[PDB]
């Protein structure tokens, strides 16, 4: 099968950025260029663009890689990328926008954080990196400056950003490059031999700060701090720690363990007692979402692409707040995936809610029933349901299928503007040279009403609307 993934939709456009976007204001300025809030000139929808001035050939490939990395990441606590434009003088990297600002500013405002708030935040950050490390990718510059809150809501969701220092790592070899930020750098990075557990240390520093308001490793200036850091000794001796629970500190000790091999992993960090620190969902919304997932029947690739496009790229965060809640609770381990058992327990948990008797359950029947949902829903055939996949399938088709979303999807697909989606255009969407004669055949056979060899906007409409 041609594997449907959110990242395939992000392509090198050669349309003029200016033709479709207008700048609203500066969000931040770098050495590279600036990050600019932009609006789609036609829909008014807002995005954040990272604009990079050119100077020659070395610069580009290094970037193409930051992009490719970001395409492969499809996770609720990781930055979402929509597309990228290149100019004679510039690169534009268009992406979703998180308007809540840097967790850094929230820490300078709020000063301290509740055990509840901190746990939710660190759990999310850890889920993001657990996923990353599962994909053999290490972030390497984690800090509150590089964590954005989605919006100005009180308990806003977190996004990890700025993968410009991130890289692939192999468990065979070790990394040597010194990369990170003073307060948050792991001692092995200074030493020159490191692996993914540097990210754990960084996040461990973050946690310490969230709870107490101060960094665990301090000093008068950068060099001083790096000396302190490198010796690794830290204290819970400040008065503010008296009012934090022991389990939180236990987690921190394990995350700031000096010796990397004795340091807890991201994956195991998620399972710590403290991280379930909490303080519900309406049954109707849960019921509908479950019913939508059960009723999703697999389909030809063109529909699968279209739906995934609309779900993964064209829904907003505000639309998916309900869905986001349900997903996170069905993800018992927090790893950013729904697996077979988590799905099965979702159904069971719903059954408890409904008064349906548990013992009654035919475990084998349910298992088979879950296997088939996963088969239908798992767009990329990786055996697991990612966030985007979930949203696509679990949102009420009439809502996701708003008239605007449909029309915009079709326009994206009909790349040559001919009013009709060709097999080559379908190949283009997947990121593949051409489509299997058989898979294209499987499409027309179900969708091509005129019988003119392509899918026009009305044929497209029927296709999803059934
Ligand atoms: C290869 C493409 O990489 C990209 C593309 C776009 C990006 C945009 C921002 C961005 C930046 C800022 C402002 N930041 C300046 C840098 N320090 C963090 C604050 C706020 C944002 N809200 N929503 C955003 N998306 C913001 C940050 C990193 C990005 C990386
Ligand atoms: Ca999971
Ligand atoms: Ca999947
Ligand atoms: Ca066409
Ligand atoms: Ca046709």
């Amino acid at each position: 099968k041609l594997a449907a993934t959110p990242g395939m939709f992000v392509q090198h456009s050669t349309a003029a950025f200016s033709d479709r976007y207008k700048g609203q204001r500066v969000l931040g300025k770098g050495s590279f260029g600036e990050v600019i809030l932009c609006k789609d000139k036609v829909t008014g929808q807002e995005y954040a663009v990272k604009v990079i001035s050119k100077r020659q050939k070395t610069d580009k490939e290094l970037l193409l890689k930051e992009v490719e990395l970001l395409k492969k990441l499809d996770h609720p606590n990781i930055m979402k990328l929509y597309e990228f434009f290149e100019d004679k003088g510039y690169f534009y990297l268009v992406t979703e926008v998180y308007t809540g600002g840097e967790l850094f500013d929230e820490i300078i405002s709020r000063k301290r954080f509740s055990e509840v708030d901190a746990a939710r935040i660190i759990r999310q950050v850890l889920s993001g990196i657990t996923y990353m490390h599962k994909n053999k990718i290490v972030h390497r510059d984690l800090k509150p400056e590089n964590l954005l809150l989605e919006n100005k809501r009180k308990d806003a969701n977190i996004r990890i950003i700025d993968f410009g220092l991130s890289t692939h790592f192999e468990s065979t070899k070790k990394m040597k490059d010194k990369i990170g930020t003073a307060y948050y750098i792991a001692p092995e990075v200074l030493h020159g031999t490191y692996d993914e557990k540097c990210d754990v240390w960084s996040t461990g520093v973050i946690l310490y700060i969230l709870l107490s308001g101060c960094p665990p490793f301090n000093g008068a200036n950068e060099f001083d701090i790096l000396k302190k850091v490198e010796k690794g000794k830290f204290t819970f001796d400040l008065p503010q720690w008296k009012k934090v629970s022991e389990p939180a500190k236990d987690l921190i000790r394990k995350m700031l363990a000096y010796v990397p091999t004795m340091r807890i992993s991201a994956r195991d960090a998620l399972e710590h007692e403290w991280l379930k620190t909490t303080d519900s969902i309406d049954v109707p919304s849960l019921e509908s979402t479950i019913l939508n997932i059960r009723q999703f029947q697999g389909t030809q690739k063109l529909a699968a692409a279209a739906l995934l496009y609309m779900g993964s790229k064209l829904t907003t965060n505000e639309e998916t707040v309900e869905l986001n809640k349900i997903f996170q609770r069905m993800d018992k381990n927090g790893d950013g995936q729904l697996d077979k058992q988590e799905l099965m327990e979702g159904y069971v948990e719903l059954m408890k809610l409904k008064g349906e008797d548990v013992s009654a359950l035919d475990q084998s029947a349910i298992e088979f029933e879950v296997e088939q949902v996963l088969d239908a829903v798992d767009f990329d055939k990786n055996g697991f349901i990612e966030y985007s996949e979930f949203v696509t399938v679990a949102m009420d088709r009439k809502t996701l299928l708003s008239r605007q979303r449909l029309e915009r999807a079709f326009g994206m697909f009909d790349a040559d503007g001919s009013g009709k989606i060709s097999s080559s255009e379908l190949a283009t969407i997947f990121g593949v040279s051409e489509v299997d004669s058989e898979t294209w055949r499987r499409v027309l056979a179900e969708v091509d009403r005129n019988n003119d060899g392509e899918v026009d906007f009305e044929e497209f409409r029927q296709m999803l609307l059934k």
